[PDB]
């Protein structure tokens, strides 16, 4: 539910592996 803090807007986020999910253009996690 919080944000990683990357955005997705045209990458996807790199320290997504962490358990991050794409939402809105702003990875989430949790």
């Amino acid at each position: 539910g919080i944000p990683c803090g990357e955005s997705c807007v045209w990458i996807p986020c790199i320290s997504s592996a962490i358990g991050c999910s794409c939402k809105s253009k702003v990875c989430y996690r949790n």
